[PDB]
């Protein structure tokens, strides 16, 4: 649900600092939900501002597509950030009926 | 119909908080109904004031030209805001004969 | 002469919509007739209200100091608005003895 | 003609989404009509704002100089956007006497 | 307490110049008390107007949400602005019962 | 003394044009004597109306609260308008017992 | 009730200075009871005259239309002025039979 | 002298178009007269608005500190803009007693 998605995103920003390792350029191919465009923005942002900065735009960009959370859990798993994926899914499923 | 357009726009502000996602700078390319001026007015506003803020200016500008609702529904769809577009179209059709 | 200058400015507003192409910030480097303070006013206006809009405020500012017309034709030529400059000069010289 | 160029640009924005593949940084060397300065602005915008995005600034920037459409048709052809140039040229010549 | 928060914010502005290093874009991610939007406004402002400048909008923006002081002290510590955090917390606790 | 402060402001406006250098948006952070409101008023004034214009509104605002002179002299020094500050302090101390 | 709404508003002005945090430009999107023309006036006022100032004009406009209190309490909540919303509702319900 | 500096700045704007080659990001390190902060503004402006545009803010920014002309001449010389440096210095000494 959107309410769950929205609460997830709120969690992530609560805890953004922990996430870091998340690699924007690595993570994007796993997010076909993002506009073929919006990836460019993130990917170009990263060149300019460095990863961890752009990470913030990406999540804000990620939470933009209904259904995004499932995409993301998949993404971290593609990124072998399994412990992180497990961390969000916990948060995510916590807000589902 | 206009009655439908105004009810649509009136709906939009009622439920604006939900819309949140529309990316001003993103959606404008789909809205050739808007004044070549007024698009500059939006984006420069976007630069000065940030996105969601500029969003509001965009809608008020949008509802100014006859036919905008179809333009808008098309726009959201290019922005893959399908659920958002489907939501608007519903509100729109609901007011058609 | 002033009569020519005034007829020119009146021409410009009577054909204002046609000019648009003029970029205000650029009309600004080439135009030392404008007060060091009024350029700030325009550009800040330009940022705030967008270009075409700011253009009108720009011309309105420009026609205030004797000699502005020569400055302007030079400016467009610096902006490679040669056909535009050629148009004004014609309009301008049409009002010279 | 001015009228023909303008309809083209209005056509382009009607159909902008289709254009996308157009590469701003690639296309700029082919546009000596654009100000040596403006290219910088597009090229820097592109770095800041991403390609398809800056694309929009570019067309709006391109249509700024009379004669631009031929420059543009030439450009697409230099960019092996033969199908695109043919698409535009069609639109352009459709508006010439 | 509210009284403590305001005295703190008044202190911050008393002593703003010392703060400078504080990086708006770096520090915002630690500040979920700020609206997901007002960070855009700070950040877009930051892009437009520069860092230390936006720092100011941010503090005025930060002091907007009850409980913000705790949020800020935490943030600076994450920004390894330990001496700064120590400095404010000192100011802060000085105004609590 | 109050008598000293007023002669100073009368000095400032009688020499207002000389000051310009003072950057309105820049100087405000040094002036906590100003109401947390009134800074909004100046800056917003600055944005719509431009700097030197706003300077007058700034000075006009500043001279309203007792003690402002010490604040202002300090401010200019923060703005490294040392010669400007030196000029005012001279004017200021010239009117003290 | 209308009387309850009025009693709330007098509370507001007697405590107006406290309530300035309300960000005018921010709050309007939650208030569809306001006349679509009349919001422009607030923002135009807000921009011209600054926020806290505009708050008062906003309130005076808001209390014009019956039912506004529910609109407002909701509004603050959207602004995560939960404590502020919590403050008003108390004052409000204290005046209902 | 101040008289000399301003006449130079006026010259600079009267010939600004000629100057362009001046590279903002390159030139700033040679100007410790500008506030370490205003470099950010220029350096960030260059980013948003392009190099030709920011040069303009820079000179107006440069002419802001008494003594700036010597700094600028030094700077251009640091920038191997020897012909440019000779051009300005000539203009400068032309207004000294």
């Amino acid at each position: 649900m959107a309410f769950a998605e929205d609460k997830t995103y709120k969690y992530i920003c609560r805890n953004f600092s922990n996430f870091c390792n998340v690699d924007v350029v690595e993570i994007l191919p796993y997010l076909p939900c993002l506009t073929a465009r919006d990836q460019d923005r993130l990917r170009a942002t990263c060149t300019l501002s460095g990863n961890r900065d752009t990470l913030w735009h990406l999540f804000n960009t990620l939470q933009r597509r209904p259904g995004w959370v499932e995409y993301f859990i998949a993404a971290l798993r593609g990124c072998e950030l399994v412990d992180l994926a497990d961390e969000v899914a916990s948060v995510y499923q916590s807000y589902q009926p």
